[PDB]
């Protein structure tokens, strides 16, 4: 005879990690009545920590600890001989952007893929933009220049393609949604230099009885080792005319083979070589030797 009548509910605003409880009250009705629920038209699945509490005319959905998984629909339905209702609320529940976990700084290798991290918790995700202060002064963060080869990814992590040096220097990144905002704390990006081998002639004349000076310029991280080789044979300390020495010049090594006196024989190609833990390089050198 007399059908359920559901009284209206919605569900208020809440705050995330807050209690919360919500009757589905049937207010008019024959009994007896069942009372059931649904999540997003499912039932409510036990892995989501709701309980249910049936008293009499009323089921109530309880909540100790409310987290995202909470978010979506949910439908009172009550039924008895006559009839079955039903009444829906959506349970919205957001999370101002946080930054918990901070970036960390971190070492790009020149010419190869770093990505830089930046997982802040937000809902709405939020949107990620980063700033760049090139070098290690005081920070003066201005807006990134994305161009292919520096991209901004799904998950918010900052991918340049391939490191130069320029790269190196505090990064932060500022996330927003509709609920707040937050700016990361930088990090600092070192971007560490494989052993290259930047200048030498290329070819080079020298007199039989004088002295012959070649040199290289080398760069990259320390320690860096150049050596001297002419025809694959490694010049070693213990050669007779011949004499390797180094001088730092900033943050360049130069290495000088010397040879004196020069003969004929010491014509052909020279090769120094550089090396450090990122990588290697060399140069060739043709020498000749003209007569006296
Ligand atoms: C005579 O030797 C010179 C060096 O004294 C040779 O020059 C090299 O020529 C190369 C191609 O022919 C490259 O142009 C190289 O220049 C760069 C490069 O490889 O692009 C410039 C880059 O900016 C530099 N990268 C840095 C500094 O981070 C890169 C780097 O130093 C390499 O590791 C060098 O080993 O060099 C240029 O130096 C001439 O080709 C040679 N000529 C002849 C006739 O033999
Ligand atoms: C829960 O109910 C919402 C309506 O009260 C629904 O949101 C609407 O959905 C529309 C697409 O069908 C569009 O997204 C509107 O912008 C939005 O207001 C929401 O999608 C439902 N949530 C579920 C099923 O999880
Ligand atoms: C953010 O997004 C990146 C997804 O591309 C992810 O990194 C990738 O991991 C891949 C695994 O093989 C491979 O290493 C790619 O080179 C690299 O792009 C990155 O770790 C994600 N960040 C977080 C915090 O999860
Ligand atoms: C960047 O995130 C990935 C994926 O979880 C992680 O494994 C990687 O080592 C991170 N790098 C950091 C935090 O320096
Ligand atoms: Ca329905």
């Amino acid at each position: 005879t007399v059908p359920p009548f559901i009284q209206p509910f919605e569900f208020p605003r809440f705050s995330i990690g807050q209690r919360v409880f919500i009757p589905c009250v049937v207010v008019s009705g024959d009994l007896p009545i069942t009372i059931t629920w649904q999540k997003d038209g499912r039932p409510i699945p036990g892995s989501l920590g709701v309980t249910i509490d049936n008293i009499d005319f009323t089921s109530s959905l309880r909540i100790s600890n409310l987290s995202l998984m909470h978010n979506g629909n949910y439908t009172c339905i009550a039924r008895n001989e006559a009839a079955a209702v039903e009444h829906q609320s959506q349970l919205i529940v957001r999370v101002p952007p946080k930054f918990v976990v901070q970036p960390r700084d971190q070492d790009g290798i020149y010419g190869k893929a770093v990505i830089l991290n930046c997982s802040a918790e937000g809902y709405p995700v939020p949107t990620i933009v980063w700033k760049f202060s090139k070098g290690a002064g005081v920070p003066q963060f201005q807006p990134i220049a994305l161009n292919g080869r520096i991209q901004v990814l799904s998950n918010g992590s900052l991918l340049i393609k391939h490191v130069v040096e320029e790269d190196s220097g505090y990064y932060l990144c500022k996330v927003s949604n509709d609920v707040g905002a937050d700016v990361s704390k930088s990090m600092y990006l070192t971007v560490k230099i494989p052993a290259m081998i930047t200048s030498y002639p290329n070819t080079t004349l020298a007199t039989q009885g004088q002295k012959k000076e070649m040199s290289c310029t080398a760069h990259g991280e320390k320690p860096i080792i150049v050596r001297w080789e002419k025809e694959d044979r490694i010049i070693n300390p213990e050669m007779a005319r011949y004499l390797v020495s180094t001088k730092e010049v900033g943050e360049e090594v130069i290495s000088t083979l010397q040879i004196l006196p020069t003969v004929r024989e010491d014509s052909g190609f020279f090769s120094c070589h550089a090396i450090n833990s990122y990588g290697e390089d060399r140069g060739i050198i043709q020498l000749t030797v003209q007569e006296e």
